[PDB]
């Protein structure tokens, strides 16, 4: 995707967003992180994008 150097996280599954703020992604989607400051919800980026989605949702690449 469009920016360098940005750590890569996966969806592993499905989510459907349960509020405005939130994201809906899919399983295989590739996001970059814009704000953590807890382990449980964290806002993301997926194809120009944004929004929050819960963490337990993603994987970080490597």
């Amino acid at each position: 995707m469009d920016e360098t150097g940005k750590e890569l996280y996966l969806v592993l599954y499905d989510y459907q967003e349960k509020s405005p703020r939130e994201l809906t992604v899919k399983k295989g989607d590739i996001l970059t992180l814009l704000n953590s400051t807890n382990k449980d919800w964290w806002k993301v980026e997926v194809n120009d994008r944004q929004g929050f989605l819960p963490a337990a949702y993603l994987k970080k690449l490597d």
